[PDB]
């Protein structure tokens, strides 16, 4: 279908349709939901998208790169194996180690990513405890990373916060400023009501959800 957008859309909707923050008595933490807490997202990005690619090391510390030409390479977390995704959709698998001629270039350039956000940027969670990113873009707001698995993650650059959106759980993780990882139920942040700051992001989050499905 579309990546699992429409439902996110849907659940967007109704959460802020709830109006969950105009309330004067409101319980956040009643909508906390350990059973939904996401098993992927992106913990390091680096955006050199002019003339190499967008590079991402997700949370079990595999790393991928969204190349220009719409291919992308990951390398798992065991430093060896690669899945390699054509602009088809087709996906291969090979390793390191076996040095295949074909993807000799394409696997340099991903060391390089890796080996930058190794040595010099911060994991976005990591205190905390195969899909691919499929498309991505950024405002002067945000950047928003779409995975394969149908998760939306939106990265601010202001504050450092993160949305983290699940629509098979139908649930939405929240990096604050401290650095800290929740994870609601949407449907009980409808009945239990949230901050303003939440409500203001999830408002975002469905304008970029729109956007994902009009692009």
């Amino acid at each position: 279908m579309d990546c699992h957008l429409s439902d996110m859309l849907q659940q967007l909707h109704s959460v802020n349709a709830s109006k969950p923050s105009e309330r004067g008595l409101v319980r956040q933490e009643e909508a906390e939901d350990p059973a939904c807490i996401p098993i992927f997202w992106v913990s390091k990005w680096v955006d050199y998208s002019d003339k190499y690619g967008l590079g991402y090391q997700l949370c079990d510390n595999s790393v991928g790169v969204l190349f220009n030409d719409s291919t992308r390479l990951i390398l798992y977390n065991d430093g060896d194996s690669l899945q390699y995704i054509e602009r088809d959709g087709t996906e291969s698998y090979l390793t390191v180690s076996s040095h295949p001629n074909s993807l000799m270039k394409k696997i340099t350039l991903l060391k390089y990513f890796r080996n930058y956000m190794s040595e010099h940027l911060l994991k976005a969670g990591a205190n905390i405890t195969l899909p691919y990113l499929r498309t991505w873009f950024r405002t002067r707001s945000a950047i928003i990373l779409h995975l394969s698995n149908g998760s939306v993650q939106i990265n601010f650059f202001q504050d450092h916060t993160k949305l983290i959106l699940c629509p098979l759980m139908a649930a939405v993780t929240y990096i604050d400023e401290k650095r800290d990882f929740r994870t609601y139920r949407l449907s009980l942040l409808e009945e239990y009501g949230c901050c303003k700051e939440l409500a203001s992001r999830l408002r975002y989050a469905r304008t970029m959800v729109d956007k994902l499905l009009s692009s």
